[PDB]
């Protein structure tokens, strides 16, 4: 038996494995946000323990975790938490939403020239480094008190095991950490007047960092199991869905459009939209682009043509009359909705097809702004929600000119991942290959070299068209 | 009674006029197209008269054409129909709407410079002289043998008449015309190597130019009465609706948009997209411009958002979020209008798009009568007549963002047939005045302009037209 533990924002998720990868147990504890001014994002960490806490012994109660090996845990990446010399929490977290320091983003880029090459990210205000510059000069009196800088994860590991542990695809989001080497970067702390000291110690997901505190263990009816370092909920996510070797990706539709994949060694593009880390198993990477907002992009056009159901104008999609219009649908990404305009003169369900098209055409270059880093997938791994239509989910194979193969499942979230990690930790003999299966295929969807090559011109227009009308 | 023919590119119409001036009857008969080679717009001269014969059978099985009087023609312009010395048919007839002709444009107005002048027109190749220069460039075998070149009601008025005649109005658009002279331009045939010869004879639409021959006064079951000039579906049109003098001018909102206004003498200004022709009465021109069909684009708009009927469209436009961004409808004209919808967000749903068309067409309306002012005329009131005008909310919206005054009057579902068919009573009755036979059609409404919203769209037209001209380059 095994369990997993997902500090997200909203709430805490604990999950129970049985011996052969199954769910079977889930308790779940809302947690809530605090505004104390515009762009503030804050959560109290004794407010995580509490809930985590209750999410155990609400678990535990309905099945008995004295079978529980070994547990692990992931969490909302960025998140701030200051801790004095006796572990206690000097002001609340300053979460990965919060966008109080964008200032202090630019101060530490000009600090470190050299940032974006080492973390191999762009500084942004969500991001763990930029915070501590920003207390340091807002609240010095707390700042001089630190002794200790743990991500929201991390300071769970903290509350049940005593120990000062994190995993590279969480530090990494921390713009402290020397992405390729996976080591804590000298130049960045120092940036911040931060040392080694205040850093918790380094682990791969897969490795043990610490126990259960006896009193913990007894707490929650289990032994004093040992504990893996986990992973970032990106990272945990994929863990626990499959997404682990080189070249593997898997697109989300969404409410995020993500695209997530498993790179070889460390690649970047920072003046993009895409975000580079560390992966939660030993040497492995991966890469990582929000794009849309096909959910809401396209209950917006759904009610714009007098329609209420996405399936609705999908079906209408398809009536279109082979009379190409064409359309032209361009969409913008807050969000929002630069979104401009079109073409036209014809009907509601040729409409319908422009907008899904113009979704499509975002997404396929969204994907290859990716791939041209150095990621080339046999196939993409495709879930979610918005992507319960056969029709459309062939489009964006002719579109993109990717198999994409279709899976179910995936509904569990990073929780999955940390349990996951566990049974790894506690099964050094079985291979990664048997501990970390994938969605059950659904559907695989091959490019049509028709429709195919007939697009990749008409993706011209996410070409001069998306480029010449900007002006937004 | 009366009788007025329509020659359109699509139908034949024709009507039958009480001495009072009211419809009595009417008949329609189709015509198709041929669109051979890309570019081309050609049509049988004899898919005309089979279609025109059709209808007059037809009007007269409806009621009797014994009492008319006399008979108007009105016809689709600047198509060009070539006859031999036989009076045959050479080849099909290049319509208004054909294109193959755009070198010979550029190459007349370098033969001849003052040729805008002559004409007051930009040589488009859907006007006649550049087509004969066509002719001649690629198929000078059918140019050799040329003995008359005639507009499609004119060869209408052939068949009927034996007579080869046109009227000043359609003979402005050939390009062939001096419009401040109403006669034929030697320096413009010449550089077609072309002669008066070929030419039909000239007459005011008013006039009479012949009669029905005996046989097709018998086939159609009427005497053999008179037959005036006509004049070119707009002009015609014009003054069925009762445009004759300066100043006076109206918007039709039809399938067919178009601003009319019978300007002051000869206006000339080429360079714009205003064209300058002679009237269809004596001493009397005009000014035309193309515009868009509101009442295509309000059904197409209502559609689009599934509002199924355009008192529909009207009413979501007014129900429209006050705190949602503005989102423009640039509506490019090529009822063929090309269009972009700017600025969309998550706020804006088929209301506000409703309203974004409303105001996109408007706005694109009130520049296209603008630009004929400024080039001299002066309407105090423009009249509003077509489909595309039958909603209140909407002539309100246009009179506010136009500044003008506009009258909305009732009966332009009749077209171009009730011109031709007035310009007969003209003929007919020549001790009245035109005062009398050429009424204005029933005043339905009166829209002032609301000074306050006129004000606020002031600003929104002018962002309209920086947004249009950039994106006019993505566009054509």
């Amino acid at each position: 038996m095994y369990i997993g533990i997902d500090l997200g924002t909203s709430g805490v998720k604990v999950i129970l494995l049985n011996e052969q990868g199954e769910v079977v147990a889930a308790q779940t504890e809302k947690l809530t946000v605090s505004r104390p001014h515009p762009l503030w994002s804050e959560q109290d960490p004794e407010q995580w323990w509490q809930a985590t806490d209750r999410a155990m012994k609400a678990l535990g109660d309905q099945h008995s975790l004295q079978d529980v090996k070994a547990l692990g845990i992931a969490g909302q990446m960025h998140g701030a938490t200051l801790l004095d010399a006796q572990q206690r929490v000097l002001r609340p977290a300053i979460l990965w939403n919060d966008g109080r320091c964008a200032q202090e983003c630019t101060l530490l880029e000009a600090r470190v020239p050299q940032s974006r090459v080492i973390t191999g990210n762009l500084m942004m205000p969500g991001f763990t480094a930029p915070k501590l510059l920003w207390v340091q000069r807002h609240e010095p009196e707390i700042f001089r008190q630190i002794d200790k800088v743990l991500l929201p994860k991390d300071y769970l590991r903290l509350r049940m095991t005593g120990e000062f542990a994190s995993d590279m695809s969480d530090a990494a989001g921390t713009m402290w950490l020397d992405v390729a080497k996976r080591d804590w970067s000298d130049v960045m702390l120092q940036a911040c007047d931060l040392s080694r000291d205040q850093m918790p110690a380094l682990y791969e997901g897969s490795e043990i960092t610490g126990a259960l505190l006896p009193e913990v263990a007894k707490a929650w009816g289990m032994a004093t199991v040992p504990v893996v370092a986990g992973g970032g909920d990106n990272a945990a996510g994929a863990v626990g869905v499959g997404m682990v070797d080189a070249n593997q990706a898997m697109l989300s539709l969404g409410t995020s459009g993500v695209y997530f994949a498993v790179s070889e060694g460390f690649l970047s593009k920072p003046e993009s939209a895409v975000h580079s880390f560390c992966h939660a198993l030993p040497q492995r990477w991966h890469l990582m682009s929000v794009m849309l907002s096909a959910a809401s992009c396209l209950d917006w056009a759904a009610k714009l043509t007098g329609l209420s159901n996405v399936p609705a104008l999908i079906a209408a999609a398809q009536q279109a009359d082979e009379s190409a219009e064409p359309v032209w649908f361009l969409p913008y990404l807050q969000a929002k909705g630069v979104f401009f305009g079109l073409t036209h003169q014809h009907g509601p369900n040729e409409l319908a097809r422009a907008v899904l098209e113009g979704v499509g055409y975002a997404l396929a270059d969204g994907m290859d702004v990716v791939h041209a880093c150095g990621i080339k997938p046999q196939s993409v791994t495709l879930i979610g929600g918005g992507a319960r239509s056969e029709y459309w989910r062939q489009m964006l194979a002719d579109i993109s000119g990717q198999q994409l193969d279709y899976r179910t499942g995936g509904d569990v979230g990073p929780a999955l991942g940390a349990a996951r990690l566990a049974q790894i930790a506690a099964n050094p003999e079985k291979s990664l290959i048997e501990l970390l299966p994938q969605l059950p295929l659904e559907q695989s969807h091959l490019p049509d070299a028709q429709r195919y090559a007939a697009y990749q011109p008409r993706r011209e227009t996410f070409r001069r068209l998306y480029q010449q009308l900007l002006p937004l």
